[PDB]
């Protein structure tokens, strides 16, 4: 019923770096997806209380959202591009698992995922 704590965006024990690929993921990939007309459901964690989704955090055991990814990029949480790409892929997959094919939210996630794949196809070499 109650929401879990959000995914961590700060952890002094976790190793991290600034890389050209992580800068690309913030300034090109996230920038593009964040501004999209369909971004808004993905800009913060799923509020399963407000949305009356009492099963959401029973079905989705690795929550992720672009608000969390934005904070992780801006606050240098990540070691490499793969960690950040995995977060985006977890966000999309969660949406596809919880919802039905052709649901509005699934079509919105698919539109963001198409733009995501366009942009990571052109990920710079390290």
């Amino acid at each position: 019923s109650m929401n879990p704590p959000p995914p961590e965006t700060s952890n002094p024990n976790k190793p991290k770096r600034q890389t050209n690929q992580l800068q690309y993921l913030l300034r090109v990939v996230l920038k593009t997806l964040w501004k999209h007309q369909f971004a808004w459901p993905f800009q913060q964690p799923v509020d399963a209380v407000k949305l009356n989704l009492p099963d959401y955090y029973k079905i989705i055991k690795t929550p992720m959202d672009m608000g969390t990814i934005k904070k992780r990029l801006e606050n240098n949480y990540y070691w490499n591009a793969q960690e950040c790409i995995q977060d985006f892929n977890t966000m999309f997959t969660n949406c596809y698992i919880y919802n039905k094919p052709g649901d509005d939210i699934v079509l919105m996630a698919e539109a963001l995922e198409k733009l995501f794949l366009q942009k990571i196809n052109e990920l710079p070499t390290e």
